[PDB]
C-alpha cells in the first residue's frame, strides 16, 4: 500500500513549502536548458553550411573571399559562444538552487519525523508491543526513515527536471518542423514497448534463480551449523555431492539469464541504430528538397531524443518516490495512533496520602496475542494497607498478570481495580507508576554509568541520597570494591555484573523512586541460594512498612508472609496464613513438602580461475573489440553525412552519400546485435561455469578446514552461506566482463583517439585535456556522495543506539516512566546529523552545479576553438564533428559500458575472500589418505601430560599436565567442576584440535601418525543436542559408517540395540518417516537415542559420551540409560559424567580441577578418600 501524495508532505513548514517551490523553478529551467543547447547547435551548422560551400566550388576571390566569409563566421560564432556561456552561467546559479532547496526541505522534514516517530513508539500500549515484531520495528526507525529521505530530497528536483525536458524537448522538436518528429514518435512507442518487455523477462529469470539455488543453499546451511557432526562421522564427502547434485540447476538457469540479458542489450542497441537510419534517411530527404536546413534536422533529431530519453531517466526517481510513499505508510500509522492508556497525558487525579488499600473486583482478562482463551476469570482479592501478599499456584494462573494489571500495563475487560476506593483507570498513569516500584524477573541495566542507571528512577536526586539508597539496597560494599566506583560503566559495553549485583541495582533504583506500593515478579528465581540470601535481606529491608505484592518462587519467602493467596485456574481456591493452608492440606500443602576484511587480490590471479575456458575468452575479446569499434565508426558516419550538407558538394551526390552512410547505420546496427549476442554467449557461460566451479571448490575446501576455523566468530554458519552463495557468484564481473570492458574501452578510445588526431590534432589536445577534467568530476561526485554517506550515517548510530536501548527494554522504561528521557536523549543526539545535513545540501548544491557548468561552459570552449580552426582554413566543419562526436560520444560510451557492468571493486574483494577460503590448507587435513591404519583392534587409550588452549581465545589456559590411561574394555568417567577441560578430552581423541604439548597415544601409537578418518571412524560422538538431519531415518543413521553397502538387515539389528526398534515398528510410514522440521518433530529424548543408534552401527572399540541427557524427559532418561548400558557393554568407554548415578557403575573415575587430576579411582575408593569427589555426592543428599 501507499500514502496519498498530499498527506506525505505534512510536517513541511511554510519555509519548506517555499524551498520546494523555488527549487522546482530551478529544476524547470535546468530541464529546458539542454534543449536550448541543441537549438543553438542547429543554428550553428546553418552559419557554417551557408559559407561552407561558397569558398570551395567557385574561386571568385582569394583574399576578398577569405575576409568576407571568415569575418562573418568570426562574428557569428561570437554570438553562439556568448549564447552557450549564458546557459552555463544560468545553470551554475540554477543547479545550485535546485538541489540546495530540495535536500534542505527534505532534511528539515526528516528531523521533524524522527522525533515524532520515536515519541509515537514510546507512547504506545504494552499490548501494542505484544502483537508486533520488535526486531523489524527498530530497523524501521532508521531504514524506513532512510527510505523516505530519498523520495523527498533531490530525487524530486531531478524529476521535475526530466518532465520539463520531456515537454520542453517535444515542444522544440515540433515547432522546428513536424514531419521529422512524428516519424520518431511513431517509433518511440516501439522502444518504450521494447524497454519494458525485457524487464519483465529479466525479472522472470531472477526469482526463478533464487529458488534454484535455494535447494543447494539449504544443504549448505544445514552442514555448516552441523559441522561438529559431519567431521566426527567423516561425511565430509557425502555432503559435497548433495550440495553439488543440486548445483547444476542454478547453472542452466543462470545461462538463460546470461544470454537473454545480452539479447536485451543488443536488441535495444539495434533499435537505436535502426531508428537512427530511419530518422536520418528520412531527415536527409527533407533537406535535399530544401524544406529543412541541416541545422533544423540536427536540432529536432537531438531535441526529440533528449526529451524522449527523459522518461527513462525519470523511471527510478518515481520508483524512489513511490517507495517513499510506501515506507511512509507503516510509519505515519503509528504517529496518528493514540492509546487508551496514554503514558504522556495529564488527565487523571493525583491523589495524596495514599495508604495502599488494594482491591481486585471480578477481574477477567485476556491477552491480545491469544485472545481465544481467557487467562483470568472472576478473580477477587483485597490486600490491606502495609500487608504483604504472596501469590502461589501452578504455571499459567496469571500471577504476573496480576502485577501487570496493577502497573496498568493492560486494561482488564470485566471488573474493576481500585486503589483507596478509586478506580486505577481514573488516576494519571505517571502518578500511578511513580507510586509503584517494579522489581522485574530479570533486571535491565542500561549502558550508562551506575549513577545514571540509578538516577533513571528520578532524574533530580542528589548524590547524598544515592549513597543512602545503595546502602539500604545492600549494594554499597560491592560498589566500594569496584575500580571506578559510582562512575563505573555498566551495561553491554562495560564490566559484566553478577546476577546478584544487577538485581540490587534494580532495588536501589526502586528505593530512589520511594514508592508507596511495591511489586515484585520473581525477584529471585535464577539466583542461587547464596546470591538469593543477600537480595532477600535487602528486599525485606525495602518492604518494611510498604504494601507489597510478591510473585514468590522460594518457599522461605512465602512462610514469613502475612497472607497467602492460592490461585488455580484464575480462581482463588483458598486464602489464609501459612498455617491455615498447611492445615487445609490442599494445593499449597503439596507444593511446600515435595520441594523440601581488506585483501588485495590481483586482477591476474582472479583471471586464472576461468583459465580452463580460454576459447570462450578469445571470442569474447574479439567481439569486445568490434563492439568497441562500432562507436567511432558511427562518429564518422554521422560526420560524413553532415559533412556533405556543411562542407560543399553537388546535389547529384547528396543522394548516394547520405543513403549509403544512412544505411551504414544498419550495417553497424546489425553488427551491434551480433557482437552482443556472441559476447554474452561466450563470456556468459564463462561466468556461469565459474560460479558453479568455485562453489564446489569452496565448499570442498570448507569441509577440509579443522574445527578451530568453524569456532572463530567470523566464520559463522551464515556468513559462510553468504560467502558460498553470492560472493562465489560475484567474481564473474572481474574475469571476462573486465576484459570485455577494457577491450571495448581500448577499441573505442584507442581507434577514436587515432582518427581525431589525423583529421585535426589541435582540437583533440584540447578535448583530451578537458576530458580529464570532466571525467574526474563524475568520480568525486560518486565519491563524495558516498564518502558523505558514511559520515551522516555514522553520526546516526549513536542516535540509533539510544533508541535501540529504549525499545529493547520497553517494558522496563515504561515502568520507570522515563519515556520522555530517552526521547530527549534521542533528540539531543540527532542535532549533529541535522546541522551536517544542512551543510550537505550546500555541498551537493555545488558538486551538481559545477558538473553541469563545466560541461555547458566546456561545450563553448570546444565549438569556439573548433570554429576558429575553420576561419583559418586549418580544418573543415565536417572534421570538427568528426573530432567532437568521436571523442565525446565515444567517451560517453565507456560510461554507458562501465555503469552497466558489475561493480568491479565490489567484485574483486568479493573474489579475494573466495581465494582465501580455497587456498587455505588446514592443520588437520581430513581429506588426506596417509596414516597407519593397522589391524590392531585393542584400543588402549592414553593421555600423557596433554596441554591445550583454545585458539579462539588462547589467552584462557584450560589444561596443565593431564596424564591418564584407559584400559581396554573399561569405562572411564570424567568429573569435576564446570569447565571445558572435561569436554576437551573428547575433542582431542577425535583430533578436532592438536595439543600444544604432551602426547595423546592410541594403542601405543601417536594419533598425529594415524589417518584422521581411521582415528575418527572408530570413535563415536554422542553430542549434547544431537543433530538430526532433514532426511530419511536410513540416511541420518547411515551418516555413521559412510561409503558402505548397508542393507535392511544391518539397519534393524542396530535399532534393536539402541532400544528403539519396538517403538519404530508401530509408527506410520515406519522406517520411511521423514524426520526434521517438515516431518514429525521428535522429543529431546528420542533424538539422543538416534545418536546412540548411529554409534552402534559403526561398532567402534571406543565410545565417547559427552554431556548426554541434556533434556528433562523423565521416562526417556531411564530409557536412554538402559540403551546406554547396552551400548557400552564390553567396550572401552569414555563418559563425560554430570549425573552422579552414571558415575557409580563406572570402572574408573577421574576428578579434574583446573587442568589437574586431583584424584582418581573406583567409586568406593574416591568416597573413602573423602576429598573432592566426596563433596559432590554429599551435596545432593541433604
Ligand atoms: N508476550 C505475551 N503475549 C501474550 N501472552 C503472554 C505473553 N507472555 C505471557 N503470556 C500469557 O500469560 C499467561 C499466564 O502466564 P504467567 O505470566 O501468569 O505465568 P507465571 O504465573 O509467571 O508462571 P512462571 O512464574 O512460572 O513464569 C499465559 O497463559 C501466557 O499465554
Amino acid at each position: 500500500p501507499a500514502v496519498s501524495v498530499l498527506t506525505m508532505f505534512r510536517y513541511a513548514g511554510w519555509l519548506d513549502r517555499l524551498y520546494m517551490l523555488v527549487g522546482t523553478l530551478a529544476a524547470i529551467i535546468h530541464g529546458v536548458a539542454l534543449p536550448l543547447m541543441m537549438l543553438i547547435f542547429g543554428d550553428m551548422t546553418d552559419s557554417f553550411a551557408s559559407v561552407g560551400n561558397v569558398s570551395k566550388n567557385s574561386t571568385n576571390m582569394s583574399e576578398a573571399d577569405k575576409r568576407a566569409m571568415f569575418a562573418k563566421l568570426e562574428e557569428e560564432m561570437t554570438t553562439y559562444a556568448y549564447y552557450y556561456t549564458g546557459i552555463g552561467a544560468g545553470v551554475l546559479i540554477v543547479a545550485y538552487i535546485q538541489v540546495s532547496f530540495w535536500c534542505l526541505a527534505a532534511g528539515r522534514q526528516i528531523h521533524k519525523i524522527r522525533q515524532k516517530f520515536f515519541h509515537a513508539i514510546m507512547n504506545q500500549e504494552i499490548g501494542w508491543f505484544d502483537v508486533h515484531d520488535v526486531g523489524e520495528l527498530n530497523t524501521r526507525l532508521t531504514d524506513d526513515v532512510s527510505k523516505i529521505n530519498e523520495g523527498i530530497g533531490d530525487k524530486i528536483g531531478m524529476f521535475f527536471q526530466a518532465m520539463a525536458t520531456f515537454f520542453g524537448g517535444f515542444i522544440i522538436g515540433f515547432t522546428r518542423g513536424w514531419k521529422l518528429t512524428l516519424v520518431i514518435l511513431a517509433i518511440s512507442p516501439v522502444l518504450g514497448l521494447s524497454a519494458g518487455i525485457w524487464a519483465k523477462i529479466l525479472s522472470s529469470f531472477t526469482d526463478k534463480e533464487l529458488h534454484a539455488y535455494a535447494k543447494a543453499g539449504a544443504v549448505a546451511e544445514e552442514v555448516l551449523a552441523a559441522i561438529r557432526t559431519v567431521i566426527a562421522f567423516g561425511g565430509q564427502k557425502k555432503e559435497l555431492e548433495r550440495y553439488n547434485n543440486n548445483l547444476e540447476e542454478a547453472k542452466r538457469l543462470g545461462i538463460k539469464k546470461a544470454i537473454t540479458a545480452n539479447i536485451s542489450m543488443g536488441a535495444a542497441f539495434l533499435l537505436i541504430y535502426a531508428s537512427y537510419a530511419l530518422a536520418f534517411w528520412y531527415g536527409t530527404s527533407l533537406v535535399i528538397s530544401k524544406e529543412y536546413s541541416i541545422g533544423q534536422v540536427l536540432t529536432v533529431f537531438f531535441s526529440v531524443l533528449i526529451g524522449a530519453f527523459s522518461v527513462g531517466q525519470a523511471s527510478p526517481n518515481i520508483e524512489a518516490f513511490a517507495n517513499a510513499r510506501g515506507a511512509a505508510y507503516e510509519v505515519f500509522k503509528i504517529i496518528d495512533n493514540k492509546p487508551s492508556i496514554d503514558s504522556f497525558s495529564k488527565s487523571g487525579h493525583k491523589p495524596d496520602n495514599i495508604q495502599g488499600n488494594l482491591e481486585f473486583k471480578n477481574i477477567h482478562f485476556s491477552y491480545p496475542s491469544r485472545k481465544e482463551v481467557q487467562i483470568l476469570k472472576g478473580l477477587n482479592l483485597k490486600v490491606k494497607s502495609g500487608q504483604t501478599v504472596a501469590l502461589v499456584g501452578n504455571s499459567g494462573c496469571g500471577k504476573s498478570t496480576t502485577v501487570q494489571l496493577m502497573q496498568r500495563l493492560y486494561d482488564p475487560l470485566d471488573g474493576m481495580v481500585s486503589i483507596d476506593g478509586q478506580d486505577i483507570r481514573t488516576i494519571n498513569v505517571r502518578y500511578l507508576r511513580e507510586i509503584i516500584g517494579v522489581v522485574s524477573q530479570e533486571p535491565v541495566l542500561f549502558a550508562t554509568t551506575i549513577a545514571e542507571n540509578i538516577r533513571y528512577g528520578r532524574e533530580d536526586v542528589t548524590m547524598d541520597e544515592i549513597e543512602k539508597a545503595v546502602k539500604e539496597a545492600n549494594a554499597y560494599d560491592f560498589i566500594m570494591k569496584l575500580p571506578h566506583q559510582f562512575d563505573t560503566l555498566v551495561g553491554e559495553r562495560g564490566a559484566q555484573l553478577s546476577g546478584g549485583q544487577k538485581q540490587r541495582i534494580a532495588i536501589a533504583r526502586a528505593l530512589v523512586r520511594n514508592p508507596k506500593i511495591l511489586l515484585l515478579d520473581q525477584a529471585t528465581s535464577a539466583l542461587d541460594t547464596e546470591s538469593e540470601a543477600v537480595v532477600q535481606a535487602a528486599l525485606d529491608k525495602a518492604r518494611e512498612g510498604r504494601t507489597t505484592i510478591v510473585i514468590a518462587h522460594r518457599l522461605s519467602t512465602v512462610r514469613n508472609a502475612d497472607v497467602i493467596a492460592g490461585f488455580d485456574g484464575g480462581v482463588i481456591v483458598e486464602q489464609g496464613n501459612h498455617d491455615e493452608l498447611m492445615r487445609e492440606k490442599g494445593i499449597y500443602f503439596k507444593l511446600v513438602m515435595t520441594q523440601t576484511d581488506v585483501p588485495p587480490a590481483s586482477f591476474w590471479r582472479i583471471l586464472k580461475l576461468n583459465s580452463t575456458e580460454w576459447p570462450y575468452f578469445v571470442v569474447g575479446i574479439f567481439c569486445a573489440i568490434i563492439n568497441g569499434g562500432l562507436q567511432p565508426a558511427f562518429s564518422v558516419i554521422f560526420s560524413k553525412v553532415v559533412g556533405v550538407f556543411t562542407n560543399g558538394g553537388p546535389p547529384e551526390t547528396q543522394r548516394q552519400n547520405s543513403n549509403l552512410f544512412s544505411l551504414l547505420f544498419l550495417i553497424l546496427g546489425i553488427i551491434s546485435f551480433i557482437t552482443f549476442f556472441l559476447q554474452g554467449f561466450t563470456f556468459g557461460k564463462a561466468g556461469e561455469i565459474l560460479t558453479k566451479r568455485l562453489r564446489y571448490m569452496v565448499f570442498k575446501s570448507m569441509l577440509r578446514q579443522d574445527v578451530s576455523w568453524f569456532d572463530d566468530p567470523k566464520n559463522t554458519t551464515g556468513a559462510l552461506t553468504t560467502r558460498l552463495a553470492n560472493d562465489a557468484a560475484q567474481v564473474k564481473g572481474a574475469t571476462g566482463s573486465r576484459l570485455a570492458v577494457i577491450f571495448q574501452n581500448i577499441a573505442n578510445l584507442g581507434t577514436g583517439i587515432i582518427i581525431s588526431l589525423i583529421y585535426g590534432w589541435q582540437l583533440t589536445l584540447l578535448l583530451l585535456a578537458i576530458v580529464p577534467i570532466i571525467a574526474i568530476a563524475g568520480v568525486v561526485e560518486m565519491k563524495m556522495l558516498s564518502g558523505q554517506a558514511l559520515k551522516d550515517k555514522k553520526e546516526l548510530e549513536g542516535s540509533g543506539k539510544i533508541a535501540t536501548e529504549a525499545i529493547e527494554n520497553f517494558r522496563t522504561v515504561v515502568s520507570l516512566t522515563r519515556e520522555q528521557k530517552f526521547e530527549t536523549m534521542y533528540a539531543q543526539s540527532l542535532q549533529i546529523p541535522y546541522r551536517n545535513a544542512m551543510k550537505k545540501a550546500h555541498v551537493f548544491g555545488i558538486t551538481f552545479s559545477f558538473t553541469q557548468a563545466m560541461m555547458y561552459f566546456s561545450y563553448a570552449a570546444c565549438f569556439r576553438f573548433g570554429a576558429y580552426l575553420v576561419t583559418q582554413q586549418l580544418m573543415t566543419f565536417e572534421n570538427v564533428l568528426l573530432v567532437f562526436s568521436a571523442i565525446v560520444f565515444g567517451a560517453m560510451a565507456v560510461g554507458q559500458v562501465s555503469s552497466f557492468a558489475p561493480d568491479y571493486a565490489k567484485a574483486t574483494v568479493s573474489a579475494s575472500h573466495i581465494i582465501r577460503i580455497i587456498e587455505k590448507t588446514p592443520e588437520i587435513d581430513s581429506y588426506s589418505t596417509q596414516g597407519l591404519k593397522p589391524n590392531m583392534l585393542e584400543g588402549n587409550v592414553q593421555f600423557s601430560g596433554v596441554v591445550f588452549n583454545y585458539p579462539t581465545r588462547p589467552s584462557i589456559p584450560v589444561l596443565q599436565g593431564l596424564s591418564l590411561e584407559v584400559k581396554k574394555g573399561q569405562t572411564l568417567a570424567l568429573v569435576g567442576s564446570s569447565g571445558c577441560g572435561k569436554s576437551t578430552v573428547v575433542q582431542l581423541l577425535e583430533r578436532f584440535y592438536d595439543p600444544m604439548a604432551g602426547s595423546v597415544f592410541l594403542d601405543g601409537k601417536e594419533i598425529k601418525q594415524l589417518n584422521v578418518q581411521w582415528l575418527r571412524a572408530q570413535l563415536g560422538i554422542v553430542s549434547q543436542e544431537p543433530i538430526l538431519f532433514d532426511c530419511s531415518i536410513a540416511e541420518n543413521i547411515a551418516y555413521g559408517d559412510n561409503s558402505r553397502v548397508v542393507s535392511y538387515e544391518e539397519i534393524v539389528r542396530a535399532a534393536k540395540e539402541a532400544n528403539i526398534h519396538q517403538f519404530i515398528d508401530s509408527l506410520p510410514d515406519k522406517y520411511n518417516t521423514r524426520v526434521g522440521d517438515k516431518g514429525t518433530q521428535l522429543s529431546g529424548g528420542q533424538k539422543q537415542r538416534i545418536a546412540i543408534a548411529r554409534a552402534l552401527v559403526r561398532q567402534p572399540h571406543i565410545l565417547l559420551l559427552d554431556q548426554a541427557t541434556s533434556a528433562l524427559d523423565t521416562e526417556s532418561e531411564k530409557v536412554v540409560q538402559e540403551a546406554l548400558d547396552k551400548a557400552r557393554e564390553g567396550r572401552t568407554c569414555i563418559v563425560i559424567a554430570h549425573r552422579l548415578s552414571t558415575i557409580q557403575n563406572a570402572d574408573l573415575i577421574v576428578v579434574i580441577q583446573n587442568g589437574k587430576v586431583k584424584e582418581h579411582g573406583t567409586h568406593q575408593q574416591l568416597l573413602a578418600q573423602k576429598g573432592i569427589y566426596f563433596s559432590m555426592v554429599s551435596v545432593q543428599a541433604g
